[PDB]
């Protein structure tokens, strides 16, 4: 399944999310409405929300609560956004200004705040304890797991299973929480709950990995990772596979937090080692363990439009 | 009934309050570490907890889960400071963020293991409330106003209220109770705003801001031409930056001050006047003497 399908299977479940997005804009503080309108229409893959309504879909669920659960994980994302670009200090996100470029760092923090207070009002509404304690729990390991990156010194030792414990308990919690919470939603049993949670830790983990590698992939959003000597899978691999001189110079870049001047540089001892490629296999490795923990679910359309999404992540 | 008899009736409950501030708080990261300990080692006489902890035991709550209520509202108190402390351009903003970020989310995972859907109701909304306020606040630097308190109300007042309420909500209270408690915090944490403004005019920011508060637009309204036209511009300016001296000539020989703590005087008697729907307990006692002390500065 091709994602001009995916989308045709999706869009009214998408178009119901686009609705009750907008319709939570509704402070009588305009600045809240218009900077939140800027980041939720620039653009955005929505694959999170998508990710939310497949999942109810795929184990039968006919009711709409389903569209209000996609909408609220697209308002922690954007303000998950608002706050990484205050953060990371970034002026440009696709192709065009940051929030905070545009309207300036407070605002930014501000209605991010907003914006993060209202889900969880939209998710309290839906009655589930379960997944308010599921998806409360994701969001503050996230935010613990950047006040450790930012407080503390990258180890360029860590070795690759603990490289993708971080990501398995934190950075793709979203993607488990948007999955497993859609299917708890809709009474689902707890195999396929089991099944959408491992789904998305998964191909959260596989769509973090291309990211990552993407972010190399330049001449055409691209060397701020290495800009910042930000420890990711596909720098640490050259560093332990390129020559001592490579490895000692992205060594130095992860322990200064800094690697200006060197993505040529590292480019060439990445493209050595296949490092990029290696990473894309990485990839492919999960989103094929996403796949395996659907099958516990019905042969559906939208478990063929899940299955579609993990291929199309990686590529 | 004094401060420091309310502090002994209320000392075992602050200490589950303070364990679980130091429990929720404990990182491998040290500034947070550190944030538990500035908590409840604080200097202050920290009466958003006292009074989550007292409405609950006086609609007789015997449980202990009016110390995680105690605690996940001084984290939401907390972390809107930190969230303040972020600037732009002209402890950084990504630590004041992050940080934030983990408090908040914590004190929503906090809310949430209490299992009651009406308490996340109400503490979710007033949480909102105050986020929109922030943004309000914003707002009113790059466009400010003299008007009339709602901004008191969604800085500091809602959170008293949600935090009497839930705790009220949470031992089963009756419904007239709940409405007693919601008010007393309301307009206790409205005449506690009241008072604040009037001690900032004794550390200087909201001047230097040239911040329209209530001693400062009755000193507008009441005072000289002069001093009407040097408020006022300081306002619309939004820089009141030295002027402290000439702006306190203003407030004493109007009196501005006096019918700013007199003002608070009011909504304390407010939050006093709600609270008789409830039993005559030493801890009803306690809460009516917070809201006398919250009004003698
Ligand atoms: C009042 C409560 C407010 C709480 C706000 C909740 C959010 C937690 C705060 C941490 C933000 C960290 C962003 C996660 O990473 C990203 C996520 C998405 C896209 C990205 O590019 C990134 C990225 O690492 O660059």
């Amino acid at each position: 399944m091709n994602l001009e399908k995916i989308n045709e299977l999706t869009a009214q479940d998408m178009a119901g999310v686009n609705a009750a997005i907008l319709e939570q804009l509704n402070s009588d503080v305009q600045l809240i409405n218009q900077l939140g309108y800027y980041i939720v229409s620039g653009g955005g893959k929505r694959i999170r929300p998508m990710i939310a309504v497949l999942a109810a879909r795929a184990v039968g669920y006919e009711g709409n609560a389903h569209v209000t659960i996609a909408a609220l994980i697209e308002f922690i994302h954007t303000a998950t956004l608002l706050h990484d670009d205050v953060v990371d200090e970034s002026d440009m996100r696709r192709g065009k200004a940051t929030a905070n470029a545009a309207f300036g760092n407070a605002a930014s923090v501000l209605v991010g705040d907003f914006i993060y207070t209202r889900a969880f009002q939209m998710m309290t509404s839906l009655g589930s304890l379960k997944v308010l304690e599921v998806m409360s729990e994701a969001v503050n390991v996230i935010a613990e797991g950047e006040v450790l990156q930012l407080m503390n010194v990258n180890d360029p030792d860590i070795t690759e299973e603990n490289y993708m414990r971080v990501i398995y308990s934190k950075t793709a919690r979203l993607f488990e929480a948007a999955a497993q919470c859609s299917g708890i939603l809709a009474g689902c049993t707890p195999e396929e709950e089991k099944g959408l949670q491992d789904y998305g830790r998964y191909l959260g983990t596989a769509f973090q990995l291309i990211d990552d590698l993407l972010d190399y992939n330049a001449d055409g959003n691209v060397g701020d990772d290495l800009n910042e000597g930000k420890p990711t899978l596909p720098l640490l691999h050259a560093m332990h596979h390129g020559t001592p001189e490579q490895a000692q110079m992205i060594r130095t870049a992860i322990e200064q937090g800094n690697g200006r001047h060197l993505l040529e540089p590292v480019l060439e001892a990445m493209n050595a080692c296949g490092s990029l490629e290696w990473t894309r296999q990485r990839a492919e490795e999960e989103a094929d363990k996403a796949i395996a923990a659907l099958q516990v679910l019905p042969d559906t359309p939208w478990r063929e439009a899940l299955i579609g999404l993990a291929h199309i992540a990686v590529q």
